RNA sequence: GAUGCUUACUUAGUCAUCUGGUUGGCAAACCUCCGCGGACCUUCGGGACCAAUGGAGAGGAACCCAGCCGAGAAGCAUCGAGCGCUCUGACACCA
């Protein structure tokens, strides 16, 4: 399908005043960039504004406006293969064209019929406002906000709504499956029990009100009551980290020698720059200025200091495998994206991974299953379903890297290093509270405390991805085995909830998958994250599947455990990477404990 | 490795008992009401968002800005250790 990773990889410099330039000569230059970065959001918001009344509407027959927006959307399916001018450059001109601001063979009849019909099409006020602005700006700023607003558009409302789409005919297909094997009795009898519920506010699917004692009809109302939701669009917010400014090819002038940047503003004339001092290139970071050069410079800005970010090049590795990870996260996010849709799906990626194998992937295939614990986490690594080892991760962070916590709140990136600044903001936020009432949350309020802890819960993240990616090339592994956990809370995350302020200091396995999946394919590999089972409470020798409940959170207190059936004694990281790396191949199955 | 001076510098990459502490606020910044106009979802109750070459008030608790103290980055200056040279913790950066 679409290209999901590509090969950029930007690096993000914080801007420093130049030591010729006076200090109160530095405000007045970013107060100049502050201006234009809300004015190229301001034009791309109203650019997606303009543009999404043009989609194609689920369950309706096809509007000829529709073969424009694909191209609008995705240019590269739509143009031939091979094309002097890059896709980009045709999506300019279709814009224009459709906007009213094409004979080309590049474009088709089809396309150029479509986009007559959206050029008769009514204007609305902010629409001919917009178009009038954008008339008098050069054709390289139009490109460059075209594409923006056109890779904004297609991430933030067509991939969720095509994966609402597969989830809906799954749903569609589930819930006849479920009326049509079970509960035969329900043809009109849910309409008396669901009236009663409607005439009052139950505005929710989990019904919050405790049984009455129709309870199958509770658990069908959970369920299959209402549809799975739609995705709720947005626009480029400055409020929120929302979109970065890019200054393309002839408008930035980075000096490396000494760390200077020379950022060209849309208004400044050709030979004119802004000279900003930056952070210095990094000297042990693998990539360097000379061995690829820059392709432009993005812009964007963290509270009120403003940072620049760095876009260069990188070659991806060729994987032994014949397939893409893009395919992989196809199967999930569309062909099964439910939970009896996990099973099959898992079957389905094991099959795929194996038929595309050169050789024979059952005798060679470098497999690593990495279970992620809290204060320790070992990686089992596997050849041809055979257990070699198990590797131990350096993961806590103190003054010195350790494997392990050595022996109140912990100094290093710990829980509670996390925990105390969440109670901070719990006592801090009242005050905030009780003053402004006398006067008469928000994103700005505590925006130091959060920001920092932001950065310690990104830094925890990226110190775990790069523990397993070079566990990975030490032992030269193809596959890479994930689980699924949410991730892990720190002690003041309770005492904060209803603010999604909190949620700065959730630990975000999520992040930490993201990123490894990354590098990864970066090296290339392959990443593929099964579906949530619950390794730490399965023995990898035999699958007993422990259910005690009482001994076994203890056991895991001091790292150590014990099977109920046989009795092994491996620890509880090395149990659980052993459980991954089994479930992987067909030696164990999911739990399937919905019935 | 130690020591001293200077800097229109940093204290908003993380950790090492650590967004360092403190004093205040004209301009400015930040903050609170609208709201021309656009728009996504919706159980129609409402939720969420952008926005005028757009207009009105207000706090220095929070946001922002400035001063002072503590500290650290370097350019130079002294001595030293090891072997003139090498000489300042660990990690980490696809925002
Ligand atoms: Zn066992």
């Amino acid at each position: 399908p679409r290209p999901r990773y590509r090969e950029e990889r930007t690096l993000v410099r914080k801007l420093l005043p130049r030591p010729g330039q006076s200090k109160q000569e530095f405000r007045e230059n970013v107060k100049k960039l502050r201006k234009a970065f809300l004015q190229f959001n301001a034009d791309v918001s109203g650019v997606c504004q303009w543009a999404i009344q043009f989609r194609p509407r689920y369950g309706k027959p096809a509007e000829p406006t529709e073969t424009f927006w694909k191209f609008f959307l995705e240019p590269e399916t739509s143009l031939p293969p091979n094309d002097s001018r890059s896709p980009e450059f045709r999506r300019l001109q279709a814009f224009e064209a459709a906007a009213g601001i094409l004979d080309d063979p590049a474009f088709t009849n089809e396309l150029r019929d479509s986009i007559l019909a959206v050029a008769s099409r009514p204007k609305t006020k902010e629409a001919q406002r917009l178009f009038s602005r954008l008339k008098d700006y050069q054709p390289a700023h139009r490109m460059i906000l075209a594409k923006v607003a056109a890779e904004w558009i297609e991430s933030r409302y067509r991939r969720a709504h095509q994966n609402w789409e597969r989830n809906y005919e799954e749903w569609k297909k589930e819930k006849q499956e479920w009326e049509q094997n079970h509960p035969e009795l329900t043809p009109e009898i849910r309409e008396a029990f669901n009236q009663i519920f409607q005439q009052l506010e139950v505005k929710e699917k989990r019904v919050r009100i405790c049984p009455a004692a129709d309870e199958l009809y509770r658990k069908w109302r959970r369920e299959y009551w209402r549809e799975p939701r739609k995705p709720v669009f947005r626009y480029p917010s400055v409020k929120r980290h929302s979109i970065a400014k890019i200054f393309g090819e002839n408008y930035f002038q980075a000096d490396f020698k000494n760390s200077v940047v020379g950022l060209r503003l849309d208004s400044m004339p050709a030979g004119q720059y802004l000279e900003f001092a930056f952070a210095p290139w990094p000297r042990n970071y693998r990539p360097q200025p000379g061995e690829t050069e820059i392709s432009s410079v993005h812009l964007h800005f963290v509270g009120t200091r403003p940072r620049i970010g760095f876009r260069f090049r990188v070659p991806h590795k060729r994987s032994r495998f014949d397939c893409t990870q893009e395919e992989l996260d196809e199967l999930r996010s569309r062909t099964f994206p439910r939970k009896a849709q996990d099973q099959k799906f898992l079957e389905a990626a094991r099959k795929r991974l194996l038929e595309t194998f050169p050789g024979n992937a059952e005798q060679e295939l470098r497999l690593l299953a990495v279970a992620l614990g809290t204060d320790s986490a070992r990686a089992a690594f596997f050849i041809g379903k055979t257990f070699q080892q198990a590797f131990p991760l350096k993961i806590v962070k103190i003054e010195k890297l350790y494997e392990q916590w050595p022996n109140q709140p912990r100094p290093g990136l710990s829980r509670d290093h996390v925990g105390r600044h969440l109670q901070k903001m719990r006592a801090q936020a009242s005050e905030i509270a009780q003053k402004r009432q006398e006067l008469t949350l928000q994103p700005f309020d505590l925006r130091g405390l959060t920001v920092h802890t932001a950065r310690m819960i990104r830094d925890w993240a990226r110190l775990n991805a790069r523990q397993i990616i070079q566990l990975a090339e030490e032992n030269q592994v193809d596959l890479i085995v994930l689980e699924s956990l949410r991730g892990f809370r720190p002690p003041g995350y309770e005492n904060l909830d209803q603010e999604k302020k909190r949620r700065v200091a959730f630990f975000a396995h999520g992040r930490i998958r993201r990123k490894v999946t990354e590098k990864a394919v970066e090296r290339g590999m392959r990443v593929v994250t099964v579906p949530y089972l619950a390794s730490s409470k399965v023995c990898a020798e035999c699958r007993k599947k422990q259910k005690d409940n009482k001994q076994w959170e203890k056991n895991k207190k001091r790292g150590l455990f014990k099977c109920e059936g046989c009795g092994s004694q491996a620890q509880v990281d090395e149990n659980a990477a052993r459980v991954l790396g089994r479930v992987f191949w067909g030696e164990i199955e999911l739990p399937t404990a919905i019935p």
